[PDB]
């Protein structure tokens, strides 16, 4: 069947169309790698950087990120939904059932991200996350209970174009695939259409995905040379599309993300086009160079050749060595280097930006500095909680009840709420508030043995402006 | 002076804890500690990527090779095919370990009243217990 | 041929050193449990 | 309805009399720019101090050639009263813009 | 079987669309390469010296 | 290799330049050509 709609024209004519609103957005990414690992997004279309600053940055705020986003510990939390909660009343028999219940889908997920090797492509998209604006990642339906790894796109071999409200229309990715790895159905269809291929020859294989105005879902299909490929057609529901475009920075109104290194891009490159001319400067200056003065006494031979402890024919106001003798203005450019290097410092929430060598350091200002690392990461934390970590879980939920990995449950539970952050590490502020209500009624100790004070109507309302349940106390 | 920045620099990138060492001041004990969790927290990034590059698919690997020699005495179905856990839950010093005695000093806090003038303490030390993660089941 | 530095070297080693006694020690450094659908098979 | 319009229109700072508002950033606008018009001069000051250059006297016996050629460790025909290297020694004002 | 091949090749470094994976000393090659070149002139200087 | 038996069964290592692998779009691994250079008086009686 010829298909229409979005796809009217095939997949690579739409791959191609969209390629120029896009190039800006990877021309950004390519001068921010550039500048800290080039290996992320090369200067191919539209060699090793001088500093190691932004490489030790970017790996370490991914790291954090990494560790933030994605522990070994369970990082979500799933809970009764409050429709089918309100229902529940006063039933913690068929309660608890539900939430047991609930806390072995906050494992089952888990383990399914584990074994299938998720955490590592994860850090190489955080890490693409925050040097390019943008990430696209897949992850296949789960096909029985195998190895099913995570796909992960860059973007420039990717596309996506977004609407008014931010959804998601169509997305062509683009694969590079040597044509000696294609499956045999693609692979005969290829040399079959014109033209044998070698072993080695690199075949584009895109992959559209669209909405239809018709349908309030989804359609996909692998393309090849220009042609439609052989049992690649497929459907998705709109509300569990198993293709992830995630953005880091938004800008409400447009297709792609903003990277997080474009914001401080201009101290970057300040950065390494300083440390060029300082390592530069420094080689010259460990350079020995004589200097005989040909009117002079002394053969340069005879010196070169001399062993210490050697007696040579010559006056030494013959010879004299190059000296560079910039030692002013290069404190000028270090004292520069380190005064941005240290900006970026904090920028890239590296510990080691409270090493300043001005001073004695105290304990006091330590903990406050180390404080605004904290409320700046939290930032972006609280960011792709949303962007990255809702996402990506809600779509593991509809995968793998569709594949019945998920034992069946009792219908409150089919829907629930993802909670997410210091929730589901299990020191939340519903904890908080509990033991934050319990001490005080240590507090009316010196009265528990009350002269007519009535210790119940207090021990209530505390709990009240505090904001706990009250539900049997 | 390029030398020995560069040098520093490199030192942090190895995980040497000789890169706090910096001749230029009198280097105190509360900024050692916290670029020292500076180490651990760029290491704890490499390690939970090879406990999935390298850890995981060799322990996969030798199970099924050690079934398939039957050098492993049978068990009942249940555990043949199991889930592989690393990292600090094997070294025993993992976060369950740290979810309940986390909760069991939380039952202390309910000490300066346990002689409970109407408070029920029954279903307090059970919500407690809830919102930290445990499983409940039989407490 | 030897480089004019050892701090790649004594980088490069430290580097394998942590990262072994990480991820294998003597310590027992994998621990297998039950798994999820045949553990609610054997509740209580 | 009236009451519960679905688009929202934020202002930062009012100014009672008027459509839109005021931004924050704009009240330390000039320092904002002060700093950036500083910063470009300074960061340009610290790239020309870098700036490596040789003084060949050509009425000398030094030539040029021949040191950029050499070795380290190489003695080299000249004397030093021919090279010099451009030193910019702006120490002073340096100290006083940053 | 797939499942259990014997044979395991590791990355380190992915780059997902692609055989191999990228180093780790690689992504700070250019100071390593910085301080050698360094270390050569200055310890020559010594000799020197 | 296989445990064969409970004996000595050692791990094999093979480095980047003796070995070559090729993968496709999911990242699995597809084939891969290993690469010895024994010294013909150790190859075994049937290859020597």
């Amino acid at each position: 069947e010829k298909r229409t709609g979005l796809a009217e024209d095939g997949a690579k004519s739409v791959y191609e169309r969209l390629k120029n609103d896009r190039a800006p957005y990877e021309t950004r990414a390519q001068n921010c790698a550039q500048y800290t690992i080039p290996s992320l997004f090369p200067k191919d279309s539209d060699q090793t950087p001088w500093q190691a600053v932004g490489a030790r940055g970017l790996n370490n705020l991914a790291s954090k990120l990494m560790l933030a986003l994605f522990p070994m510990q369970t990082w979500m939390r799933l809970t009764i939904s409050e429709y089918e909660a309100k229902q529940l009343l006063s039933d913690p028999d068929g309660l608890a059932k539900v939430d047991e219940g609930l806390s072995m889908v906050e494992r089952i997920i888990m383990n399914y991200i584990e074994s299938n090797s998720y955490r590592v492509t994860l850090f190489e998209a955080l890490k693409q996350l925050v040097v390019a604006g943008n990430v696209l990642l897949y992850l296949p339906e789960p096909e029985g209970s195998n190895y099913n790894p995570m796909k992960l796109y860059r973007l420039s071999s990717y596309v996506v174009q977004r609407d008014a409200f931010g959804n998601v229309l169509q997305m062509v990715t683009r694969d590079q695939i040597a044509f000696g790895a294609l499956p045999e159905d693609i692979r005969k269809a290829v040399e079959g259409q014109g033209g044998e291929k070698k072993a080695d020859e690199t075949i584009d294989v895109y992959t559209h995905i669209y909405l239809d105005e018709d349908s309030g879902e989804y359609l996909r299909y692998e393309e090849v040379e220009g042609m439609e490929v052989q049992g690649s057609d497929g459907t998705y529901p709109k509300e569990a599309c198993p293709y992830i475009p995630i953005r880091m920075v938004r800008l409400d109104g447009e297709s792609y993300g903003r990277s997080y290194i474009e914001e401080y891009l201009g101290d970057l490159r300040s950065l390494e086009n300083l440390q060029e001319a300082i390592v530069k400067m420094s080689m010259i200056s460990s350079k020995v160079i004589g200097l005989v003065n040909p009117a002079g006494i002394t053969q340069p031979r005879r010196l070169t050749k001399a062993q210490t402890g050697d007696f040579v024919t010559g006056r030494p106001e013959d010879i004299s060595f190059l000296q560079l003798e910039k030692q002013a203005d290069f404190t000028v450019a270090k004292a520069v280097s380190d005064a941005i290097e240290a900006r970026l410092s904090f920028a890239f929430m590296l510990n080691s930006a409270v090493q300043r060598t001005g001073e004695r350091v105290t304990a006091e200002e330590i903990r406050y500095v180390a404080s605004e690392l904290e409320d700046t990461l939290g930032g972006v934390y609280s960011i792709l909680s949303q962007e990255l970590q809702l996402p990506l879980v809600r779509v593991l939920l509809k995968q793998l009840q569709a594949t019945q990995q998920i034992p069946e449950l009792p219908k409150e539970a089919v829907e629930p709420t993802i909670s997410t952050g210091l929730e589901a590490i299990g020191r939340g502020q519903d904890l908080d508030k509990l033991e934050r209500c319990v001490t005080a009624w240590a507090a009316l100790a010196p009265m528990r043995d009350d002269p007519d004070i009535n210790l119940a109507m207090i021990k209530l309302r505390i709990a009240n402006a505090i904001g706990i349940d009250t539900s049997g106390i």
